[PDB]
């Protein structure tokens, strides 16, 4: 019991949902609070 | 022509006054601008 369209596309959205955050992950994101500075001496 | 009181008292008052400022100027003062800070990077 299962539909023909979901199978087809709701596993497709979920891969490439899966192949950005892979690719985002690694290098975007990674120097989200190393490179984070702020204009003060405290 | 001239008062006796001032003659006595202005002229010390004055000199006290050249005198604190002297006191003053060299050391009270003279970081005042050097050791002026303030907290930020700008």
């Amino acid at each position: 019991h299962s539909t023909a369209i979901g199978r087809v596309w709701l596993s497709v959205i979920f891969i490439f949902r899966i192949m950005v955050l892979v690719v985002a992950a690694e290098s975007v994101w990674g120097d989200e609070k190393s490179s984070f500075i702020c204009n003060t001496l405290q």
